[PDB]
């Protein structure tokens, strides 16, 4: 039922990026909150995540609505090897939590011979400035997140610091 970090690490990475929320004067925009790296020892079939918003209470009270799109994918320099960008899941305010489903397709691919050009960078959709790996080869799954929000009218507030909570579900 309950039992997170327990005995030693488990056999897979977790990586949280988290970024903050700003207030903007406008009428309403959409922000990127953070990403989710999966390091994976060596190829995975699959892989079941749950992703809960739980600080969200924390920093709901200035916002009208907040919805937290979770995406899985790459991006690099070279189109030969071809990436894709897909959303796994919606998480909101109503829907704190919900379920992540990676795919053995979304684990990157090692190549010895290094096919499409040496010396190439990996990066979050979206970001290249956001270089996950660059002249090395290693299996991991990035789960990319954007949040959609608008802040309620009248309340002066700062930044809002993210917070997510994982669980694994199943492993293989």
């Amino acid at each position: 039922a309950t039992g997170t970090a327990q005995a030693v690490s488990e056999p897979i990475d977790v990586e949280s990026h988290l970024g903050s929320i700003t207030p903007a004067a406008g009428a309403q925009g959409s922000d990127d909150i953070g990403y989710a790296i999966v390091w994976i020892k060596d190829q995975v079939n699959d892989v079941k995540l749950k992703v809960t918003l739980a600080n969200a209470e924390q920093l709901k009270p200035y916002f009208k609505y907040l919805q937290i799109q979770i995406t899985s994918g790459y991006e690099t320099n070279s189109t030969a090897l071809g990436n894709f960008s897909e959303t796994k899941a919606v998480i909101s305010l109503d829907n704190p939590s919900a379920v992540i489903v990676l795919d053995k397709e979304d684990i990157a691919v090692l190549y010895p011979d290094k096919t499409g050009y040496t010396n190439t960078s990996i990066w979050v959709p979206g970001e290249p400035d956001k270089i996950i790996v660059y002249n090395e080869t290693k299996p991991v799954a990035i789960l990319n997140f954007k949040a959609f929000y608008e802040a309620k009218e009248g309340m002066l507030f700062d930044s809002l610091p993210v917070i997510f909570n994982f669980q694994v579900l199943q492993v293989g």
